[PDB]
C-alpha cells in the first residue's frame, strides 16, 4: 500500500524565481542540479521538490512511496486491473529520481503519477535550511500535501480510494458563492490528517497548493514576514477545523499557491468521517 | 460496526423549562433552533441534544456513530438479515441531522433509532458551556449513556447485542424490594464502559436517564448545587461499582432523570464480565 | 480462552488454623462464611480463596476464568473434543461460587477444576487486609499461581497446554540429588510469567505450594517476621531466576506451603522459551 | 519464526590471544571452557560467543534463536521445502550449546547454521564485565550482527529472506573505487536495523566483521583507547548513515574485524525500505 | 563545613584476607599499593578505603572532605578555638593521601581524624567492581557510614556536633539486656540520613561497623550469598526504622563488621529529630 | 558580579581565513560588519564573536557580562579598590559593542577586558548557522570558555578570584614531559563548568583555545570532518575527565585552537574542589 507522498517535480517558466522562494522565503536546501531538475530538500532525502524549465507552471509530476518492491509490484497490479496504462519506470528514470524502482501513470485528469520504492537517503551531507527554519515535519507522514482540481470530483475521488487506496477523513463544503458551494475532499494514507485533498475548484492548475509542515510556530511567523516583505500573501495565519493545522498562504512564481504550517493534529484507525461547512476555526483572512 | 452514541432528540410538553435546565444547570450551550428542534451542544459537533416539543415527555430517538459510508451499509445488511424494517433516510432527514447519510429503524419495543456517518462538525463556533463548566468528556467515548427500559430485557440484550454489535461490560442485579431483584445489562460499543444500559424497571418511560460526563470533581460538584437549588436532585453524590463513575441524578422537567459525572474507568479488550448486587460504592442516597 | 486463576479452594483439618494463618501471617481479609465455606479476600471480588472442613489437607479445588458466556461455551467444547467430562455448574454450585455460569471437570490426575464466567465483586465493601499489607496484585493477572505435583509431567503439560491453552514461559531442572534431576514447566495463560507450575515432586499433595504477589518489598518483609515469629519459615527471602519475583515461603497449617512475593517481571508476546538450571538467582535458602 | 541472532562460534588459531581480546579489550565475561570451546558472556546467557582451537580462524557457526519447540518444527519444514539438507541436532550436540533442541544446515555459501530454541540462563552468576562496560544491549534484539561476506549477494539474498524470513532494512552501495562499487544489504529480524548485512566484498573470510553493542558512549569511547593501544583500530569513531550507530571497528587476533557501538535507531513495522550512497555520516575513517 | 566522610584506612593483621574481602565480596575494586598501603575504589575517586598492615585490626583513621581551601581554614580554626591539638598534614601525607590539602588530629577518645580538599578523581581509570555490582551510591552523600563505639556518648556527640558541626537525625533507644538500653545517635553532614552514629557499645574496636551503599536489590541480594558461603553473616537482611536502608551485617577479617545495603531515605532542612525504640522495621535477625 | 563570558575580540592577520573557518567549519552566523570588525553570532545575542584585522593573531579583548548598571558599578569599585586601572567605556566603545554600558581594564598580564551590562539581543533576525549545526548552548552558562596561558598562575590565580570574583572548579596537573608537571586551573562564573581556565603553558599567544558548546553529538562529529578534510584537527574526539565534554580540538587560522564539544556536565553550590592527573577519560588523542 502507498505510504506516503514522497515527492513532487514542478514546470516552471522562471527558474530562478523558483529557486530564490524556495529557499531564502520557505527555507528549503539546494540540493545541486541534476538531469532531475534542480533539487531541493527539507530533511535527509537526497530531494523532495525538483524544479524543472517549462512553460507550464504547475505540478509535473508527484510520487508516492511504498515500502518496498513487493507494495510495488502489488500497486501495479492493482492499477492493471483497473484498467489503468502502467509503465514500469526504466533504469534510466529510476537513477534520474532517485529510486530503486517505480511505475509511471496518470490520474483520470492527465496528472503524471509515480508509485516508487528505495529513494536515497543522504544523512552525510546533513539538512542546513535555506533560511530561518527549526525542521520540516515529514518521516513517517512523507512530504505533506497537495489539493488536486479535478472537473469531477466523484471521478477522482473514485480513483484515489478505490485504486490508489487512499482513505477519507473529512468533506469540507466550501462556500464558492451565494449559489455556490464545492465539497472538497480530504484523504489519507498515514498518519498525516490528509496527503491529499480532491475538489472542483474554477482554476487553470492541476492544483490549488501543496503545503509543508515544520516544527515551531516561529518557523511559520518568520516565514509569513518574509513573504510578506514581497507582497505574496494569499492568507493570514489561522488554523483549519479539520486537520487543526495553524498556517498561511502564499504564491509560488507559477500563481499555484503553497500552504506553511504547524501543529496538525493526526488521525488513526479510530478516526471517524466528519463534515464541515468551514475551512477555517480562526483566521485565514483572504489578502 | 457502530463506534458510539452520537445524539439524542427529546419530545418535551415544556420546551422553555428544558432551555434552562440544560443551559442553566447542566451547563450545555444553546447551539440555535432548525426544523430539528432547539439543539444545544456539549463539544465540536453542531449538536448533541435536540428538544421538540412534544406531549410524551421522553426519549424521542437516538443516533449511533459508525465511521463512514461503508460501514453504515454493512449495519444495514445486518438489520436487514435480522428481519429488522429499515428505512434509507432521505435528503431532508439527513439535512436536519446535519449527517451524511443516516438509515432508521426502531428497537423490538418502539424506541426509535438512527445509525449515521459523517455528522457536522463547528470548531469555527467554539464551545462555550452555559454555565461553569470546564468541559465534556466525549471524543472516541461519544455523548455517554443512557439507561434503556423494557418488559423483557433478555429479548433487549438480545437484539442490542446479536444485531447492533453491543458488547456486555457487567451485571448488576438491583434489588428493587425483599421479593424483587432485577438485572441491569451494561455494554459498550467502545471505551466507554457503557453506552448503552438495560433493565425492566417499572417506569413509564423509554428510559430511566441519560449520562452525560465533565472533565472535573467541581464541575459535578457545582452542578449539583444548581441543581438542589431547585429541589431537583434524586440522588446524592456517589461513586458507582462498575464503571467507577462519581456523578449524581436529578430530575429533568420530563420526570426522566440525568445523571452527571467524573472520572469513570474504561474497558478494553482484556476486560472480563462481572457481576454486582449494588450499583453504588458509596454515595447515591436516595433523596 | 482462559484469561487468568480466579480462586481456590482448600479442604483443611483445622479451619481455625487456617483462618488465623491467612489473616494475621498473610494478610487476607475474612469475607464472611456461606456453603461455600470460610472465604477471603485479597482484592474487590467476594473471595479468591475458600477454607473448608475436611482430612485431605490439600487443595480441593481450582478456579481458572474466562472472559464471557462465549468464552466458557468454547473452552467446554474444546474439553469435550479432546475427551474429558465435562458437568454443567448447577444454579446451586454458581450461587456457592457466587458466578454466573460454570463448567467442572478433572484434570489428568484427578485435581478438580472449574473454568467460569462472571464472578462477584464487592466494590461496596472495600478491601481492608487482615494484617499490614499494601495492598495484592492482581488484576488482570488473576490470583497468582500454584505448582501442580503430578507423577507424570510430560501428561500434565500435554493437558494443560494442548487443552486448557496455557502457553511454556520456560523450565528449570531442579537438582534434587546427585542422580535426581527434575524438570519444573511454567505456564502463562496472561501476563503473570506463569499462573501454573508443573513438576513431579515426591510429596503427597496435589500441590507444593500456592503464590500471592504484594505490592511492596515491606509488605514481603514484615510478612517473614510475622511467620518466622511461628516457626514457619521453610525458605530465607530470595529472587526466582525466571519470573525474578522476591520472595519467602513458608508451611501453612496443611503442610502444603505458600509463597509471598514482589516485584515479578512479565511476559509478552515477544517472550521466548529458555531454561535454566537454578530457581533462585540469590537467596530462598532451604531453613 | 527466528527471532534473533543468539550465539556465535570460532575457530581460532590463538584461542589465548582471542581470550584477551574478547575480556581485556571489548568486555566480556569469561564463562568456563567446555567441550563446546572457551565460552564468553555479555548477559544473563549462559554463553554467546565461543572460541574453539582451528587453523580457520574465521566464524565456524552461528545460531538463530527461535521461540519455542512450535517455532523450531516450522522453520525445519521450511527449510526442507525449500530443498536444504536439514538435521536434528543430537542430544550430544544440545548440550554442548546448551540448548534444547536444534537443527543444523548450511547457507548456499556452505556458512554452519543452527536455528534452536530454549537456550541456557544464568541469572544465578551474575553477568561481570572483564572490563569497565555498563553493559551491552541485548534483549529481543539478540546478540548484535554480523555482515556475511559471498561471491553472489542475490543468491544469498534470495536465501536468508526467502527461506530464513528476514527482512530488508536497505541498503548501501559501497564505493569500493572509481569503478567498483558494491551493494551491502542489510537485514533484519527483529526491532534491531540489522542482525545481518550481506556483501560481496573481496575478503578471505565468511564474515567481514561481528557487532556488539553497548549501553553508553563512554563503553565504547573507553574500549577505542584500550584497542588502540594495540594498534588494533581499523576505523575511527563514526556514526552510520543507516542504524545511526555510533561505534568504531578493530582486528581481532583472527584478522576478522570486531565493530563496537551504541545509540542505534530501530526498525517497526512502519520501516520503508530505502538506499545509501555512503555508510557512515561522520568519522568511521579507514586508519 | 565538612561535605561529607570521604576515606578510611584500616590497619590490619590479615593484609591478603581483607583484599579478598573486599574485592571477591563486597565488589570493591583494587586500585593499586602505595605508601598510603593496598588502595579500593568504589567510584571515581583514586581510592575510598586504604588496607595498610598492623596488628590493631581496627579503624586508623577516617578523612572528612570539606569543599575547598577556605573551608579547610575554617574547621582548623574552629577546632584550635575549642581547644584541639591540629597539625598541618604535610607535603608526604597529602600525597600519600593524594588531597591537595588537609589537617589532621583525634576525636575525645583517640581516633585519628583528618579533613581534607581538592582529592584525586581518576575518571581516566573507570571503575570496575570486582564482583557483580551494578554501582556504589557515593556523590554528595561521600563513602557511606560508620559507626563509633565510645564510653561517654554524651562527650562524643558534643563532639562531634558542636565543633565537627554534625546535625542529629534521630536517636534509637538500642535494647541490650532486660535492664540495659543504650541510646545510638544518627548524625548528617549532607543529605545521606547519617554519615556518623555514636554509641556506647561493648566492644574491643573504634567502630561497630562501616556501611557501603550500592544501586540496586540485586547487589545487596548477590553479595549476602557470596559472604554467607564463608558463614560470615552476622545479620539477616532487613530494612532499619530510621533511614530505612534494606541492608545485611557481615564479618570482616578483623571482626569489625560491614553493612551493605539499598535504597536509604535521604534528609532536607526539613527534617525534624524522632526517636525510635527498635533499629529495625523487618528483618536483621542476629544469626 | 559576572554572570557569564559574554563576547571574544580577535584581532588576525588574515580576516577571510577566519571568516571562512566559523561560518563554514565551526557553524557560526555571519552578522554583518561595523566599526567593530566582522561580527559573527552564535545565537540570539547580536554578536559573540567579532573578527577585526591585526597582526596580533591572538585575543584581543573579551568581555564579562554583569546583570545590570548596579553590578557593573560593584565590580568597578572592587577593581578600582584591588588598584586596577578602570575605565569607563565612552559612548562610541558602547555603541561599538552594542552594549548599555561597559568599564575597561587589563588582567595582570596585559590581555585587555571589559565587563559590560545591557547586550544587544536581534531575535527579530533568527540564528541561522552558516553549516550544519542543531544549535550552540549558551544561555545563562555565556559564550564558553577560554584558557588564558600566563607566566604565573598563582598570580593570575589571585586576581580572577579575588577581584573578579571566579570560583575554583578544579585542578589538572598536566604532564608536559617528564620532569615538567604545570597546574590547570578550571574556574566558574556560573553553571558551567568553567568559563575560563589558567595554566603556564610555553605558548606566544594570550589563549592556548577558547571553546564553543554544541547541541548534539552529530554537531560535533560533522564539524570534526569538516575540519579534518582541510588537515586541521589537532586533537581526535574524546571527553574531558572534569567537566565530562565530548569534544575536539582545532587550529583557528591564527593558530589558536578552538574546542569543539557537547554534553559537559554543570555545577552548582554543592560542588567539592577536586584534582586530577589527567585532562581525558578517553580520546583526545594529539594528531
Ligand atoms: O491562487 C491560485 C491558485 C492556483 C492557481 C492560480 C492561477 C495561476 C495562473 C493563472 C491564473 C490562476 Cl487563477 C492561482 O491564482
Ligand atoms: O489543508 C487544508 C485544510 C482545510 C482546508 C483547506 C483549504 C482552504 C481553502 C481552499 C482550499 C483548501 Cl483545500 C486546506 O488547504
Ligand atoms: O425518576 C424517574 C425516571 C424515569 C421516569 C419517571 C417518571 C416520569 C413521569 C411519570 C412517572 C414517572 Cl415514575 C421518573 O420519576
Ligand atoms: O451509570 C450507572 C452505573 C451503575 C448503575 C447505574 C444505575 C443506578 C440506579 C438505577 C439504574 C442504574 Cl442503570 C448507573 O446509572
Ligand atoms: O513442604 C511441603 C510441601 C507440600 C507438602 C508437604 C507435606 C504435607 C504433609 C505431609 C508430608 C509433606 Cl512432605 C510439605 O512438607
Ligand atoms: O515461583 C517460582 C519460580 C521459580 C521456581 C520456583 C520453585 C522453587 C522451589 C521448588 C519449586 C518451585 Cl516451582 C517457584 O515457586
Ligand atoms: O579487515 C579484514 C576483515 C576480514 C578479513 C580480513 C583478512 C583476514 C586474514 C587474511 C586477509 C584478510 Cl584481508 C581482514 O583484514
Ligand atoms: O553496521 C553497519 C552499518 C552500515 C555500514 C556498515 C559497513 C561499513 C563498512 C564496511 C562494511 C559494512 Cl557492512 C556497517 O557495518
Ligand atoms: O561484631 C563485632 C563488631 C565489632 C568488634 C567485634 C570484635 C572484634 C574482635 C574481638 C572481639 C569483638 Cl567483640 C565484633 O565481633
Ligand atoms: O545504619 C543503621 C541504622 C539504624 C541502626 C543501626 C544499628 C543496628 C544494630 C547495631 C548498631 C547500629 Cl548503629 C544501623 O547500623
Ligand atoms: O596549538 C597552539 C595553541 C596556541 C598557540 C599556538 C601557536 C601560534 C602561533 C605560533 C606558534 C604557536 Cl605554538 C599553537 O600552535
Ligand atoms: O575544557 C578542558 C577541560 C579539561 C582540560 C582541557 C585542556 C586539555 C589540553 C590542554 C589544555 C587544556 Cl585547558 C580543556 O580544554
Ligand atoms: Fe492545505
Ligand atoms: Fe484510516
Ligand atoms: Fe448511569
Ligand atoms: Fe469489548
Ligand atoms: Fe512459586
Ligand atoms: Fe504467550
Ligand atoms: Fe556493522
Ligand atoms: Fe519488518
Ligand atoms: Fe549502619
Ligand atoms: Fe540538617
Ligand atoms: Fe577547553
Ligand atoms: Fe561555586
Amino acid at each position: 500500500s502507498i505510504r506516503s507522498l514522497g515527492y513532487m517535480g514542478f514546470a516552471v517558466s522562471d527558474v530562478a524565481a523558483w529557486r530564490s522562494f524556495l529557499t531564502q522565503k520557505l527555507g528549503l536546501m539546494e540540493a545541486g542540479t541534476t538531469d532531475n531538475g534542480d533539487l531541493f530538500r527539507i530533511d535527509s532525502r537526497a530531494w523532495r521538490i525538483a524544479v524543472q524549465q517549462g512553460e507550464v507552471d504547475d505540478l509535473a509530476f508527484a510520487g508516492y512511496e511504498v515500502a518496498d518492491a513487493a507494495g510495488l509490484a502489488q500497486m501495479a497490479d492493482k492499477l492493471k486491473q483497473a484498467g489503468i496504462a502502467v509503465t514500469t519506470g526504466d533504469a534510466s528514470l529510476a537513477r534520474r529520481r532517485g529510486v530503486t524502482g517505480l511505475i509511471t501513470f496518470a490520474d483520470p485528469f492527465g496528472l503524471p503519477l509515480e508509485i516508487y520504492y528505495g529513494a536515497s537517503e543522504v544523512f552525510e551531507k546533513p539538512f542546513l535550511p535555506g533560511a530561518a527554519v527549526s525542521g520540516f515535519l515529514t518521516g513517517e507522514q512523507g512530504l505533506g500535501h497537495f489539493v488536486r482540481c479535478v472537473p469531477d470530483s466523484d471521478k477522482a475521488l473514485a480513483f484515489y480510494t478505490d485504486v490508489l487506496g487512499f482513505q477519507l477523513s473529512d468533506v469540507i463544503d466550501m462556500k464558492m458563492g451565494p449559489d455556490v458551494t464545492v465539497p472538497a475532499y480530504f484523504l489519507h494514507c498515514n498518519e498525516r490528517h490528509h496527503t491529499l485533498a480532491i475538489a472542483a475548484f474554477p482554476l487553470p492548475k492541476r492544483i490549488h497548493h501543496f503545503m509543508l509542515e515544520v516544527a515551531s510556530l516561529d518557523d511559520v511567523g518568520f516565514a509569513f514576514d518574509r513573504v510578506d516583505a514581497d507582497g505574496l500573501i494569499t492568507s493570514t495565519l489561522g488554523r483549519h477545523t479539520n486537520d487543526h493545522m495553524v498556517s498561511f498562504y502564499a504564491s509560488t512564481p507559477s500563481g499555484v499557491e503553497v500552504e506553511y504550517g504547524w501543529s496538525a493534529r493526526t488521525v488513526d484507525r479510530s478516526w471517524v468521517v466528519v463534515r464541515h461547512d468551514s475551512p477555517s476555526m480562526w483566521g485565514h483572512k483572504s489578502v
